[PDB]
């Protein structure tokens, strides 16, 4: 690809087959697939810089300085919630080529294949099923060792691994003890935590170790370096530019494929036509603030804001499906992780190894399935192959953590602790849906997010029983006297009514969300999208990313995308035969 840092950079007289608007995980993987056709031009119009140099989002280990407040993100945070003691949360989105690829936590996890049958099931493609989807997938991998060639022989299954895909996943891992008491806690505590050799199998329930989009050179594997650096002249690629609207080629039809974008508030805005479609690939956020201020979204929502409906489609912004989550933090006498940044980023830049090669600073997930009598509703999941839970263990530090840490969540007493253990407790399914509406007409407004968190009581009961769930897994006797009690939460906030107020000051978003432009089958009476991704109502436009994903899976979603980004590509590609 060809990367122009501002429009009046572009080559005049080119016309392009398929331009696409956000420049991210899906975006970039369309962009890649769809110029395979040498006969084909695309541009991909992205509101951030190059990731080209962008130093710190290469260092696998520098992951954690990328969110909230980072010099690349988009800063969006939620209006308040009423269910969280009425907090602003942040909702990390990077702004910059790759999108979320380019500053995730790398971590790879397909889902369970409950997840992808629910979806199929939903959206009436069985291409979208397990059975259907996983050979697509592994032919999107390439599983590799990692750059010191450790072995991994026993902590993946190579049977449900591509070899010789475009994005690479590898599993570099620290050698600790806490590794070691994980494993015997599994044969301890059996029932609860299994050993899991390959929670990319489909079945994701136990205890597995990490795999992460890291190259073979422990460098970050985003979209941008998977996808598209090894694509050709025919790929142009517009960065730092705003797509602002889709508009109707015709001027009183729905066939949008034309783009309107500026590079600020107060400059041109220019507009440029497709050939043949546009693919809108901003995300869960942005993808539907684009569509409303184009005229499709709720009619009195844009009514209220000054904007024309051009598509009256309800569902435009809703069913936002994410992931709730908090911190927990046990007294521990492990050994910690931390180490001197500078020291491990000069070693990173000198070796390529190190603690900066790794795409976390412990090795692990687990993945655990509440039986029906934690379950305080109905079972929220996707089948019985789903988990409820995720553990993401994530550091042993002496130093109280400010990251997963909400402003005003009250810390661990300094003295109830030696070390900390930090994990994530994450609600997998968290039932309860939000939206994404408008402030105004301004397309660099930003949009008022709501996660709607904790509405729906079953969120808050699962999460506390995800809390009760890592306390049984410390106190396997593999852990005694290692791992020891609670101190955020602390060890007396024991009652459903204490742990209630805990995670309504603790809990925070995962920024997995999918579903606020959700793909349905043509004809069903809500959703945006049909199961060729186009947007109902209208020709040459379609949506292809987060948003088109019904419901957050058992996962981490930076798969799912690819994934759903690979499956769109096929099949617009076979639309132009
Ligand atoms: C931000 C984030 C994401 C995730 C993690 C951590 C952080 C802080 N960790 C993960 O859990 C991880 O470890 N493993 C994962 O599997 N998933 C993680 N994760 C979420 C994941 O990255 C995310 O769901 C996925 O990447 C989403 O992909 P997609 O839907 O394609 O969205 P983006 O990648 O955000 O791309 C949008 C793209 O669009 C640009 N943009 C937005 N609006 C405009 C306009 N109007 N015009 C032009 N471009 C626009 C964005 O800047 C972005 O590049
Ligand atoms: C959010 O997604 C759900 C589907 O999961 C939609 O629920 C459907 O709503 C229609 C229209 O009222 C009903 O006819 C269906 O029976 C519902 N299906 C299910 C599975 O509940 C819902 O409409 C979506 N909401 C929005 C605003 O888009
Ligand atoms: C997000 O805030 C950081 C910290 O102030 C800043 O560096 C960055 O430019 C901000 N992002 C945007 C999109 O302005």
């Amino acid at each position: 690809a060809i990367t122009y840092q501002h429009p009046d950079d572009l080559p005049s007289g080119v016309d392009y087959d398929f331009i696409v608007a956000g420049g991210g995980t899906a975006g970039l993987v369309v962009a890649s697939r769809l110029s395979e056709n040498s006969n084909w031009k695309v541009l991909v119009i992205e509101a951030g810089p190059s990731n080209k140099d962008a130093f710190v989002t290469r260092v696998p280990g520098l992951a954690s300085t990328l969110g909230a407040g980072s010099p690349i993100d988009w800063n969006y945070t939620t209006i308040p919630q009423d269910g969280l003691d009425g907090r602003s949360l942040d909702y990390p989105r990077a702004k910059i080529l790759g999108g979320c690829s380019t500053h995730n936590g790398m971590v790879y996890t397909r889902g369970s294949k409950d997840d992808w049958n629910s979806w199929a099931g939903i959206i009436g493609d069985q291409g979208l099923g397990w059975d259907s989807i996983l050979p697509a997938i592994k032919k999107a991998e390439k599983f590799t060792q990692d750059f010191t060639d450790q072995s991994v022989k026993g902590h993946i299954d190579p049977s449900v691994h591509g070899f010789d895909g475009k994005l690479s996943v590898s599993a570099a891992y620290s050698n600790i003890s806490f590794n070691d008491l994980l494993f015997e806690t599994t044969k301890e505590l059996n029932a609860e935590f299994p050993f899991k050799l390959d929670m990319n199998d489909g079945k994701p329930i136990g205890l597995g170790w990490t795999q992460y989009t890291i190259d073979n050179h422990a460098e970050r594997s985003s979209s941008a370096t998977s996808y598209l650096e090894s694509t050709g002249d025919n790929v142009h690629v517009l960065v730092n530019t705003l797509v602002t609207r889709v508009l109707s080629a015709s001027g009183n039809g729905t066939d949008f494929r034309k783009v309107e974008f500026a590079v600020d508030a107060n400059s041109p805005k220019k507009q440029l036509e497709a050939k043949k479609e546009v693919i809108v690939a901003g995300g869960v956020i942005a993808s539907p603030q684009i569509l409303m201020n184009s005229g499709i979204g709720e009619r009195k929502v844009l009514q209220a804001v000054g904007i024309d409906t051009l598509i009256d489609n309800p569902s435009v912004g809703k069913n936002l499906s994410d992931q709730g989550a908090t911190s927990v933090m046990f007294d521990t006498t492990l050994p910690s992780t931390d180490f001197d940044v500078d020291a491990a980023l000069t070693e990173w830049t000198n070796s390529h190894t190190g603690p900066l090669a790794r795409g976390a600073r412990l090795n692990h997930l687990t993945f655990v399935r509440l039986p029906d009598d934690k379950l305080n509703g109905q079972d929220p999941s996707s089948g019985k192959n789903s988990p409820h839970i995720e553990f993401q263990f994530a550091q042993i530090t002496p130093q109280v953590p400010t990251l997963g840490v909400p402003k005003q969540a009250p810390l661990p007493a300094a003295n109830s602790y030696r070390l900390l253990l930090q994990l994530a407790v994450v609600n997998l399914y968290s039932i309860s849906r939000g939206s994404i509406s408008l402030s105004d007409n301004n397309p660099f407004t930003y949009p008022l997010i709501d996660l709607n968190m904790f509405k729906e009581d079953i969120d808050i009961a699962i999460l506390r029983e995800g809390i009760r769930s890592a306390g049984r897994m410390f106190s396997s006797k593999a852990f005694k006297n290692s791992v020891n009690k609670f101190v955020y939460p602390p060890a007396d906030a024991t009652s459903d009514e204490d742990l209630d107020a805990f995670l309504r000051s603790s809990t925070f978003s995962y920024v997995h969300g999918v579903g606020t432009l959700s793909m349905s089958p043509k004809g069903a009476s809500w959703g945006v999208v049909n199961p060729d991704f186009k947007v109902k109502g209208t020709s040459g436009l379609r949506v292809v990313d987060a948003s088109v994903i019904p419901h957050a899976p058992a996962a981490h979603t930076q798969l799912p995308v690819y994934a759903f980004a690979e499956y769109a590509s096929a099949l617009i590609a076979k639309s132009y035969n």
